[PDB]
């Protein structure tokens, strides 16, 4: 079973039904100011921050989910019904949403009356605007009543839904029904206060009525899909005094068989500065001028089809970076459009805001808008320049981090927990990744504070040193990195030992003492370490970075001496000393992180895959026979079935879900790439195929979430719900897969002074060719694919044949044809 | 007009409608397990803590409102409805619902069927206990299949509302089809790990299905008034695996004319000790030895029954020491019933959860919870004792306190704010209430930790001399004592300044220096450092109590000298020292606090009522002309137009709602009972008719919340709500009003040797008689009443005339009469 299916030339997704298994969403903007807009137009929208400046309001685990959104009620001679199906459940004629790049498209028809809405964020705005195009399909003319729709947040979104004891007495609105381009409503509670900023909903019309009350318009005893109002035909004109401030307009309109009308409607975010707040003297109007030039801005169809085909070319020119034809149309949408996409998703909302992510306790998280990075920087260089010093920024002086930071202000936090030891690393991924990227070596000069302090800056590359020396100067008994807190997996907590409940273990006190080391830290640490003494070399650091490859030598020498089970990886060591994924132990004999990683890290790797004795193959081995499921790879077998005090969250879960035996999608590449280092590219391609979108589509009704994105885990074969996914869209799955496909399947990646063409896909991908713009010169590489195991590509540049698979860097402007022979 | 009526004999308060202006709740439970119930069914129960250990989910701004509680679908005929009204909202014959002294019932019927269901918490229990009486009043034989439908919360509701990240994977249940007593479902989330407890819903028959999984039973696209298994008439038997887990069983009836069936519904808070949680040795099934017992406890309609007689006996019992028989029915029903059983809650819930306060950041307020003292001492003063010792506990040594204290564990915490500088005195408040009731001086040597600290216990008295010196040791210039955070109006920040928007006033970091002082603080001082003395001469600290004396004294002069305006109380000095509540300001010119507390202390007291020269008659005239509206006295005039940045929160909300221009009610009674210490018993009087739920029961649409308890905000004169309630049920003014009319109108009061009977009441209530238990002996009042104007009390005892309004407390045992003149 299927809900929809891909439209490449559109670059769309498309939803031919309002019953899908679960609500299926697009992410709008991709600036400063976003939306999530489901399939049946639920959700909100916020600007930089969806803790602290959320507009419109959304509940999560509604009854039924998602009824909450922008609506459009059709009041067409009594009869009342909205396009988006919910709230009102009216049967409809036809259906369809259409999810796209920045924008969506969701069309309702019933008896005689299609009403089509598309929905996107401007370029350059902070506002969700909507074109409604209505369109009579009937024989006969009509009159309809169309009543637009959205419930305002009261801008701290942790407030709103917990302080009602205040909030309940502060809702504050402005009504302009005669405004310069049509009406407006102004939501501007707390801007008689500190809050420079207020909210506008407006259409390009002057509307026979409006509704500013919730209660009013929905009426006493009434869900949304009951409301009263467009139940009426008519707009009560309420004026809103605290309790739920809405924005509500209706427009009557008389169509003749086969005529359509548009309207444009507007939910903008906007400031003043201090002194230009009020539009008088006493300070009790607003000032509503960046108001009105919004409004302004979309007055008519034209100067939204403007934007809209902005928004079309800025995304074509995104994409142009890196794109792939093959035989092979799955892989090609996930490379070209899809996995793209996600990744500029990730890399604008980490992991706070999805319709499982409440955007609440989580805003930029350290490690992950590191790794988001490594998915984004072919995108936008620059953009990603500026995380990485905002990210720096937030690092202390002895080079652990705060673990995420609040997008607002851009400072750092401890709400959800300190002291993950992987953490200062990751912005040693982050750099290098950059720099192969960019080649700006000169970031490397930016000065960056610790802490956000003034005076403190250093060099980023100073902030480098730390993260390096942090993990030199804390290793443990057997030469591996302490873990502290937990490593790359949130739930291996192993200075935990709690017994009282209700307290978060990302947040709760951690024992001092003990001797708990991280094998996954070890291996991250020899990958990143290795980079770190690459780039000192290169700033001319010769004793720092002979220095610096003796530690990485310790470090991965301990792997194999004391991180080695016999057939695969150690994943840690306890408190106590203890060896924790062993062979000796009933459950949690084997965890995926360290197998993936080690090998990427070259540990254990021998003379090719046929080398069955050589570690890196026994521990692929082990990998493929342990924690293979149809659905992708589990996180390690077999699941915890009781309470493990000594290993924190992990076997919280019940078997199959999330960290205990659900496979938890992001660590999955890393096997994935592991496998093309070790020249098995079939098995790699395998593994990239059991959990990618566009290849799972085809179990819809499993899968249950978007089938156009990576989620971050689908349940596991230990679990009943074996194959269903949970917290899609945001995840570091989609990086790291992009990075697997785009760099090591496929082949290609950027080095510091060369691109790298170094295929390893197997033989179900036999010729493609993949347009790569690196350091503004464009590389066309035309592959030739046998597929056979441990074969390894030669090349041709400009029809000379060269020695290895490193094209050194063109100059900008340039078009360079590489002919590829595996 | 009205929505209902009181039934004296009855107890109870019967709702006539489902058609409220609001959801109207009661709490069942009075010990440690508590339900919110609406005349609706809907609300939640928890075990000692709303946050830590809520059973079932309830959402607050739901649409619409209350949508969500203890349902019980009827399908008579695929006809479904339900007794409640809501969730399906179908076409009752007869609607009722009785809210009565820790029970509710609510009786819906239906095409033939009624359905009357007894909700209640039986003493002893950690259980919500529902009896279901289904009859057939047709003349036909009827069948019909009822699903029980509940929602159960993951435990920690902050978790529950926000991380679904996590929380979606962990719902874990046990269904037990065929247990001792009937049929019944296990919520045990968690108990896997930390938790050592799980809920139990079950039923007195072998149901004959069951659901426990949300979705299946509601089916997709649904809300809670569609459910899909009630409409096709049979349970789908669904076994939950994370999502929503629910509890609900299906029951076959069948029913003769006339005839009736009983079924009896359990909800269970269960706990194992650690060596017992399970019932296998894998770990997998709970140990239910607890549960069978709870459900075999209440296997009969007739234990049910037993327990009900049981709690109607405890409260005659509660309600036997403080009762009037007067002319006046409304003053009667009050005194008798209402106002000590709204005690009763706030004793127990402090400010935490109600339909307003979310059961979230607020635990156990300090100054709310000493202050809730005042008006349930008298109820079970040996609870009393413990609140005060859980209370002072968490003091720190240098007398100030933990602004509030986690229910669950009784610790301090600073979630909403730290140093409000009048908390320390309401401990002498709390203390002195307690021993003149009860008489127990032993309290004051009750060793007592600071913030829980073992090895820090110093007696009782001690904690209170900390209190005492530490107001004397924090005034500012003009010798008033310093303000801090706040006072007892939390909006009045002097020491904020803030320019920042998303951070709680309450919480958000204080500015040091500056010389901000409280008028408020200095009445409080007056009169509890009057108190503190008094103990301390009954202690033999002779050298403690002039000293003592003394300061109050020095403070006395101090609120005459510098805190008098020219007709009323100036309010604070802000912290450049800059007078607030002064009448040379535009906005704020006179604060209720300081007059009526001020006069409460005997400041500015003359010769008599009519002492036109004395300031304490100024201040209440100008609080009359000034601040009186029919209903109630609003807390400042005019309200605060503009934000005033150093005023802090109170000027953030619009004119004439909560602080900036309410009805605060809880400040009321001092205007109250300031009025009877000035001898105008008729003033008094008007002013506590004019915000008591009895004589608002005739606005009920304009109140709009319950018409039985005190709310804590009424929207006052500048308001466009003007008149309409907000956060009932939770607010001092219970406590407060209690003792104004208990002690101060009716008069009856208890001093440290002996009972006061000093009426002040005036001429509209002519006769009445308080009975009123006290120290073991019953006093037996009757009074008659000229009601004149400053006219005072002369009693007869035992048929022989006294001098003064103390009788001096005779023996446990006896019955006293006394003869009152006024
Ligand atoms: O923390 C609780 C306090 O919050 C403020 O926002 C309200 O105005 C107060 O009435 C309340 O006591
Ligand atoms: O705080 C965020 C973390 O919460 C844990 O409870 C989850 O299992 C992790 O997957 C998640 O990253």
């Amino acid at each position: 079973m299927r809900y929809g299916h891909f439209d490449d030339a559109a670059r769309e997704y498309v939803i031919t039904t309002p019953h899908t298994p679960y609500p299926w969403i697009n992410y709008l903007g991709s600036e400063q100011f976003f939306s999530l807009l489901s399939h049946q137009a639920g959700g909100y929208s916020f600007y930089r921050d969806a803790k602290m400046r959320r507009l419109t309001r959304y509940r999560y685990n509604n009854i039924p989910a998602d009824a909450g959104g922008r609506y459009l009620y059709v009041n067409d001679g009594g009869d009342v019904w909205t396009p988006s199906w919910l709230p009102v459940k009216a049967d409809l004629d036809h259906f369809e949403a259409r999810h796209g790049l920045g924008y969506s498209r969701i069309t309702g028809e019933r008896n005689g009356l299609k009403v089509e809405t598309l929905f996107f964020v401007p370029l350059g705005e902070n506002a969700e605007v909507q074109k409604v195009t209505v369109t009579n399909t009937s024989d006969a003319p009509k009159t309809a009543t169309l009543f637009s729709f959205v419930e305002f947040c009261l801008w701290n979104a942790q407030d709103d839904q917990t302080n009602y004891q205040r909030n309940l007495s502060i809702g504050e609105v402005e009504v302009e029904q005669d405004g310069p381009h049509g009406s407006a409503i102004y939501h501007k509670t707390e801007y008689r206060e500190r809050r420079d900023h207020y909210a506008v909903f407006g259409v390009n019309t002057r509307a026979d009525g409006f509704d500013t009350d919730r209660d009013t318009f929905v009426g006493a005893y009434n869900s949304l899909g009951e409301a009263s109002v467009p139940r009426a035909g008519k707009s009560a004109d309420s004026v809103a005094s605290g309790w739920y401030p809405i924005g509500s307009h209706s427009v009557a309109v008389t169509l003749q068989p086969g005529e359509s009308r548009d309207l444009v409607y507007v939910l903008g975010y906007l400031e003043n500065p201090d002194e230009e707040k009020w539009a008088d003297d006493a300070h009790q109007v607003v000032n509503k001028a960046p108001a009105h030039a919004l409004l302004g801005r979309f007055a008519t169809s034209e100067q939204v089809d403007a934007a809209l085909e902005a928004l079309n070319s800025y995304w074509t020119n995104l994409l142009s970076t890196y794109s792939v034809s093959s035989t092979d149309e799955k892989l090609d949408r996930m490379v070209n459009i899809w996995n793209q996409y996600q990744c500029m998703v990730t890399f604008n909302m980490s992991r706070s805001a999805s319709f499982f992510e409440t955007g609440i306790g989580r805003g930029m998280g350290f490690r992950d808008s590191n790794q988001d990075l490594l998915g984004f920087v072919h995108l936008i260089p620059e953009r990603a320049r500026e995380r990485i010093i905002d990210i720096a920024s937030t690092q202390f002086a002895d080079g652990s981090a705060y673990h995420q930071y609040q997008p607002l202000t851009k400072r750092g936090n401890n709400d959800i927990g300190s002291g993950f030891n992987d953490d200062p690393l990751w912005l040693i991924a982050g750099v290098a990744a950059y720099i192969k990227e960019s080649g700006d070596w000169g970031i490397l000069d930016e000065p960056v504070p610790f802490d956000n302090e003034p005076g403190s800056e250093v060099p980023l590359f100073e902030h480098l040193t730390r993260s390096f020396q942090f993990t030199v100067q804390n290793r443990g008994p057997h030469g591996l990195p302490l873990i502290g807190r937990a490593d790359f997996n949130d739930c291996l907590n192993l200075n935990c030992f709690s017994t009282t409940p209700g307290e978060s273990f990302q947040t709760t006190e951690n024992q001092a003492g003990g001797v708990a080391e991280s094998v996954f830290i070890a291996a991250q640490f020899v990958l990143y370490g290795a980079e770190y003494a690459t780039l000192a070399e290169r700033r001319g650091l010769a004793d720092v970075a002979t220095e610096a490859r003796k530690y990485v030598d310790e470090v991965r020498a301990a792997v194999l001496e004391h991180g080695w089970d016999g057939q695969w990886f150690l994943r840690a060591y306890d408190y106590y000393g203890n060896p924790v994924g062993t062979d000796a132990k009933p459950e949690g004999k084997i965890w995926i992180e360290p197998q993936g990683f080690a090998v990427m890290a070259g540990i254990g790797v021998g003379e090719g895959p046929d080398d069955a004795d050589a570690p890196a193959v026994k521990a692929l081995d082990s990998v493929n026979e342990m924690l293979g499921t149809p659905h992708g790879l589990v996180l390690q077998y077999p699941a915890y079935t009781t309470y493990q005090i000594e290993l924190g969250e992990v076997s919280t879960y019940p078997p199959g879900y999330k960290e205990n035996g659900g496979i938890f999608c992001h660590n999955n590449p890393w096997v994935i790439i592991a496998e093309t280092v070790v020249g098995r590219g079939a098995q790699a391609f395998d593994y990239y195929k059991r959990i990618t979108p566009a290849y799972r589509e085809d179990i819809s009704d499993t899968h249950k979430l978007e089938p156009y994105v990576y989620a971050q885990m689908i349940a596991g074969k230990e679990a009943v719900r074996a194959g269903e996914a949970k917290n899609s869209w945001l995840t570091g799955t989609a990086a790291w897969n992009f990075v697997a496909v785009s760099q090591y399947l496929l082949g290609v990646r950027p080095d510091y002074d060369g691109l790298v063409v170094d295929p390893q896909i197997g033989p179900d991908v036999p010729s493609y060719t993949v347009t790569r713009v690196a350091r503004g010169a464009t590389y066309e590489i035309t592959v030739t694919n046998s597929g056979a195991p441990g074969a390894r590509a030669s090349l041709t540049v400009d029809g000379a044949p060269v020695d290895g698979r490193t094209v050194p860097y063109a100059p900008a402007g340039s078009t360079v044809r590489v002919e590829v022979t595996v």
